[PDB]
């Protein structure tokens, strides 16, 4: 039960819905950034040393350790979508010859606005302290941000670029999606546009369309922000105690 699908789509291109559509088909786990956050936070440093290696170019000896860490991380998983893995799709291809590649795309301008509200907001965007704060509540360190911005640099194949540049991102986003359709043979690749549904995915994977189930539409703007402000408003039990001792505790002043 090794890798069968490689999700090269970038964040906010429908990577969680694709994840869920693959687990419905194969009934096996699919890797995702939310796996790291909610279950395997110990994989952050692994992905980091893997990204440190790719900062410089790799000796043949170097790449075998890359392939040996990717097998460790992705063992037991049938597929992989989202960052930081979508950037390693070339290494995953040579490594799993019987694995196909799916590329989720959407309108480049719709992606940017979404990409700015959820993933990486402009460092002046007031919504910065919000995304960063729920990270702290979930136990995400400075090294998480490190591993996240670095994986972006790797996926776009650019040592650094001013990420506060909307047009720069578009040029990187358009490039990446273009270079994926060039490096990967058409017979091994599928380009899944938002809303394509089961038919293409299932024909390209040679499986039955799941019966009675509807193609996922998860991780929408509405639900990501609602869950965000829900965690910001969350109250630790230790916090509830302090607020109770001011109502009911003996009052000193
Ligand atoms: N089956 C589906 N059909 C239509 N839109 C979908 C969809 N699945 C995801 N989307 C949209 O893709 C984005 C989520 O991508 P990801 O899972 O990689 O984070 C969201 O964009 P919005 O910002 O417009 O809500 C979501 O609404």
């Amino acid at each position: 039960t090794s890798l069968t699908v490689i999700g090269a789509g970038l964040p906010r291109t429908g990577t969680l819905s694709m994840k869920k559509a693959l687990e419905t088909i194969y009934c096996q786990p699919c890797y995702h950034m939310y796996e790291i956050i909610l279950n395997k936070q110990y994989d952050i440093s692994k992905w980091q040393t893997l990204l440190d290696i790719k900062q410089s170019k790799t000796t043949s000896n170097e790449i075998l350790i890359i392939q040996n860490s990717l097998k460790e991380i992705l063992n037991g998983y049938i597929a992989v979508t989202d960052l930081p893995a979508c950037g390693f799709y070339r290494e995953l291809m040579t490594m799993y010859p019987n694995a196909k590649v799916i590329l989720t795309i959407r309108d480049r301008n719709d992606w940017l606005t979404s990409f700015r509200k959820v993933v990486l907001p402009r460092t002046n965007d007031t919504y910065k302290e919000e995304v960063d704060k729920v990270n702290r509540i979930l136990g995400l360190n400075t090294e998480f941000d490190k591993m996240n911005i670095d994986s972006l640099k790797f996926t776009f194949q650019n040592n650094q670029i001013d990420f506060d540049d909307d047009n720069n991102l578009l040029e990187c986003y358009d490039e990446y999606n273009k270079t994926v359709q060039e490096i990967v043979p058409s017979e091994r690749l599928l380009v899944h546009k938002l809303g394509d549904g089961w038919e293409p995915l299932c024909q390209f994977l040679n499986v039955n369309i799941p019966i009675g189930i509807t193609y996922p539409h998860v991780n929408a703007l509405k639900e990501v922000t609602e869950l965000t402000e829900l965690l910001i408003k969350y109250q630790s039990l230790d916090v509830i105690k302090t607020k109770l001792s001011e109502v009911f505790g003996s009052h000193h002043h």
